[PDB]
């Protein structure tokens, strides 16, 4: 595979984000069989599986595109599920924990920026 440095970084980000989701709540697209009204509430479903697929096709051109999809995962869960639920709580935990990681990722895109030269 002919991997760009952004992709390598984003994969490390993405793996770390998944590491914080041990229950695999956001690992895969929501099932419509399991949630038939989902698209009444959510305009743009997103999950880590779909992000990895875009990543592995080197379909992120910048960190900003990656963060937008990560935000969707979080925001969709909070819009669909009540504050009272496990899905909502995990999403908050993952948002907080992943903020740390994405903030680290921004520093690192800048760091690589400095290496040249």
């Amino acid at each position: 595979l002919r991997l760009t440095p952004l992709t390598v970084l984003l994969r490390s980000v993405l793996d770390q984000l998944q590491d914080k989701d041990p229950a695999r709540i956001f690992a895969q697209p929501v099932s419509l069989k399991e949630v038939p009204d989902y698209l009444d509430h959510i305009k743009h479903p997103m999950d880590f599986a779909t992000m990895r697929k875009r990543l592995e096709a080197q379909g992120y051109k910048n960190l900003h595109e990656f963060e937008e999809d990560f935000d969707l995962i979080i925001d969709n869960c909070m819009k669909y599920n009540a504050r009272d639920t496990v899905f909502y709580r995990a999403a908050v935990r993952l948002r907080d924990q992943g903020g740390v990681v994405l903030r680290q990722a921004r520093r690192e895109v800048d760091s690589i920026g400095l290496e040249e030269a």
